[PDB]
DNA sequence: TTGTGTTTTATGACGTCC
DNA sequence: GGACGTCATAAAACACAA
């Protein structure tokens, strides 16, 4: 049992650089990237799902209004 | 330190789509 | 179908005032 794993900065770099392109992932690029960053398509799926919840959580607060 | 507060992987529940 | 989307949540991993 291994609950979690941290991702190399290079994996986090590329992953993040795609989020900038689209907050959503084509099954092509899901798999195209999965392979070039050596990670399960299911992973690149959840990372993008999670990444959005961050932008959502930042953006909510960036509504400081005050 | 350290303890405590936030950030990063990850899963299951349930929902939407022609 | 059957792929993905949101979630509430858990726990490893990290950051950093006292």
């Amino acid at each position: 049992d291994k609950y979690r794993v941290v991702y190399t900065d290079h994996q986090r770099l590329e992953l993040e650089k795609e989020f900038h392109y689209s907050r959503y992932i084509t099954i092509r690029r899901k798999a195209e990237l999965a392979a070039t960053l050596g990670l399960s398509e299911r992973q690149v799926k959840i990372w993008f799902q999670n990444r959005r919840a961050k932008e959502r959580k930042i953006n909510k607060k960036k509504l400081q209004q005050q």
